[PDB]
């Protein structure tokens, strides 16, 4: 019933269930350490809290934190940082970090650091730590009170989502199947965007398989550089996708409201999109609609890949076929209706980097579909003195016409691209963990039927675990409601 | 493995069990709210923490705390205090304190207070509040994470107790079956006394039934005025009772260590009041003590007393009487020396002796130094009025004489109103018994800080005796030492 953005009723909305009510749920869940204790953000935090009870488990976690921090530590400070780690967790007089740690392994480590503080050094130890944690600490965790607490959060996570989970605000823009508008979760105060697809227009244009595809892709992907789906639910008129709120406008807007960007800036965006594409390809997803309009900015000026309607899964070992995408941005293979896995995407990245610098698309101004397609297949892109050599270098290697020889497709994937000298200045680990400030910060822009029922049920699955659990942690609902034994403890 | 007093290993000694380990224990335990959520100190706290999650449950607890506070509030401040409670929990515009509270009840309360802030005013509301808490909140609690936590605490409570649970320190004194010495719990740092009974001497003197009786009485009683039994366990040589440590000496020592034996009234009166409370607590459990004398009242560090040495105590079944000349010669009542039957009247007579002796510096029917033969003492007990001096104010003499009344039917404490008869004597005019009862009045004397440092039958009996930790003292121990608060808390550690 309606009226830091949180409802006055939030504590009730998130009131925990009884323990008994979480029993089916226990037996229903998959017994997988990696998911329960690393991926699910709340599972991770509760497992950590379990570990904090025991000194041996707690030094493992401290060590894992030690590494994660060392991995994103600037190149100049990184040797001392790793020196600190060994002195504190690998001392020949200290306690063994984990049972039966191979002691040659530790000697490799010691001396591999002494010559080269590369960010891999602690990989084997990391992997043996998780290995250890995964067995007995895990079994104990499951039989601890901390897992009861986890089941209680999981139960909340799986509760029905309806329109009454949210407040709606103003329309943000219009999309082929409905509007997109700003919304806010009542329990937590967290803002999102909400894309509506009207059941009428889906059924009329029969875009069921395609709308379902966009949703399933969005939920499987978990990337700082791709818009996340937090929730998927139905109204009486529509299917909704609640998504990361990207309020800084897209790149088409930003290139052209002057046209073009200083190198530093264009490079920063290319690096982030490159990560987004890495994250996507890791999940075996080819995006296929990379263009400036589909890259949105957030309030701090980081970007994300948006609109995944044309994306598709590429099964292991196979290729797929299909001319789809926008005319000026489609790669040679695609326009020739040849078979591909991932190459189209790296071609688009080139166009997009090109267009960011040139203030213009490399094969389109408008010119007729035919002639643009001929230029794409047969004609070299033209550079001006707006491109430093390295910019031109990367661009042409990405806008290479043969996909076999195109950067990002020669065998090393995203790392090929990342290693181009144009990015010499940027630390990808830090970029990937969101620790590098963007060059540009946008303007704070204001806010204030059996078939079909079968399809709607497959679609409207409700809360998505990782973003949902994240939402709870970010808004501090987790911290405030999770705690225990502080409230009626101070006597009368 | 040995080396604020807590062992460095304390966190591992108290490490919680797995939840599955608590399952039989769940089903084993009796589903009783009063015990689980009021008497067991840790169950009470966890139930309160459960309540804190829900505003309606938490107002009830606030109310109960409100009343508890009002009950111990000095006479002058008590009306204001109660006006405050009404305004905050019975407002005609406020939310209902509990479902279906009868509104006439509330009107009676409002206006009763308005004319007399008596300490019972909120009793019907209190009762109704527990009544409400004991059904649905209680069922929810049971099915909450907070009970899981209770079960883990209970499991720790029921773990085996051995000599390795404690450190032993110097001998304190020597008892008929063994020594008594100071000990300390390794996990918590809490000090106790430890009374050893040697299996040899018990078997030789056959004092099995009596040693078991003392132990079972000690563990049933729960009084700020009686020594508590916190643990009972066995050694290879002995049976042990771990007891509240009373280090301030006994009253026989304190009465006679002057040169000029006796206490100023205030002081004697304070002790009488505390002993009187301990006797009420015993009698409410249907226990007649039967060995009240000055040597059996111990003082603690702060100078509060407790009744000690319950070997002659006995449970008096409902409606029946008991028989038996037991006790010490000059403190036994007329009934008892005539081998007549009694329930509780012997104890009030002893209180009379004890008060008399505190003031007179002499027992009323036996002498300090040169002692009178059993038979004569017994004659003076039966037949001769005790003698007063100008050392007794009129009211002291009044109380003493009413307690040392020879016919137990007319003796104060036994006319029908029990301890309350005694408590209402004018001699206690100045003392607030609710406060006394909750430990809030400072004693007039604080003792010297006195140092501390350094077979099938039988095995069946040993098993009946060595039951380990006693719940309420145990859970209290965990709270006072702050092991409960530190270990119980959750979701702060790797957050
Ligand atoms: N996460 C978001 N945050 C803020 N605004 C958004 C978000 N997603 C979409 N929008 C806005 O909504 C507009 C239309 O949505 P968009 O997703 O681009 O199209 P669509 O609904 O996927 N169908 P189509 O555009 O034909 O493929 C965009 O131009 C954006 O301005
Ligand atoms: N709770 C305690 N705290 C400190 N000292 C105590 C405690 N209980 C007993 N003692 C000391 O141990 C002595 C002997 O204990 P006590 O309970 O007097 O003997 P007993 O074995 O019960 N036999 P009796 O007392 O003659 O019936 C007491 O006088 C005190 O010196
Ligand atoms: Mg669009
Ligand atoms: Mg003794």
């Amino acid at each position: 019933k309606a009226r830091k953005g949180k409802s006055k009723k939030w504590r009730q909305m998130l009131q925990f269930p009884h323990i008994s009510q979480c029993e089916e749920l226990r037996l229903s869940l998959e017994r997988d350490y990696h998911s329960l204790c690393e991926r699910n953000p709340i599972g991770r935090l509760l497992f950590r809290e379990f570990c904090a009870t025991r000194p041996e488990l707690s030094r493992c976690v401290a060590f894992l934190d030690g590494v994660a921090e060392y991995e994103v530590t600037p190149d100049d400070k990184r040797k001392a940082c790793g020196r600190n780690l060994t002195q504190n967790f690998l001392s020949h007089t200290g306690p063994d970090l984990i049972p039966e740690v191979p002691r040659q392994l530790v000697t490799n480590c010691t001396q591999r650091l002494e010559q080269g503080p590369c960010k891999d050094l602690f990989q084997e130890l990391t992997r043996l730590t998780h290995e250890y944690l995964s067995v007995a600490p895990f079994a104990d965790y499951l039989d601890s009170i901390y897992f009861n607490r986890f089941l209680q959060w999981k139960w909340l996570e799986r509760q029905p989502v309806t329109k009454n989970t949210f407040r709606q605000y103003r329309v943000l823009g219009k999309g082929g199947f409905g509007e997109v508008c700003a919304c806010q979760v009542r329990a937590t105060g967290k803002m999102y965007a909400c894309k509506k697809l009207e059941k009428k227009r889906i059924k009329k244009r029969k875009g069921e398989a395609m709308a379902l595809n966009e949703k399933q892709i969005l939920e499987k992907v978990n990337s700082r550089f791709v818009v996340s789906l937090a929730y998927a639910y139905e109204t009486k008129d529509a299917l909704c996708l609640v998504l990361t709120l990207m309020n800084g406008g897209d790149l088409k807007f930003h290139i052209y409201h002057m046209a073009g960007f200083p190198e530093a800036r264009a490079v920063f965006y290319a690096a982030e999109i490159c990560c987004g594409l890495e994250d996507l390809h890791r999940e075996r997803i080819v995006y296929r609609d990379l263009k400036p309009e589909n890259i949105l900015l957030d309030d701090h000026g980081h970007i994300r890949i948006s609109d995944l309607g044309l994306a598709v899964h590429v099964p292991e070992g196979q290729t797929i076929k299909g001319r789809v995408g926008t005319v000026g941005y489609m790669a040679p293979e695609v326009v020739k209706n040849e078979r591909y896995t991932f190459s189209p995407d790296w071609w688009a990245l080139g166009c997009l980097l090109y267009e960011m610098i040139a203030g213009q698309s490399p094969f389109q101004q408008k010119i007729k579909r035919e002639e643009v397609e001929r230029l794409v297949k047969e004609v070299p892109e033209e550079y001006s003195e707006r491109f430093s050599p390295q910019a031109r270098s990367l661009c042409s290697q990405l806008l290479c016409k043969d996909p076999a020889e195109r950067l990002g497709c020669r065998g090393g994937s995203a790392r090929e691209v990342k290693e181009h000298p144009l990015f010499k200045k940027l630390n990808f680990k830090r970029l990937g963990a969101g620790m590098l400030e963007p060059p540009f910060k946008p303007d704070p822009q204001a806010i204030y039927e059996p078939t079909d029922q079968d399809f709607y049920q497959k679609f409207a699955t409700g809360s998505v675990p990782i973003p949902w659990q994240n939402e709870m942690v970010e808004t501090e609902c987790f911290q405030e409601l999770n705690v225990f034994g502080l409230d009626g403890s101070v006597p009368p």
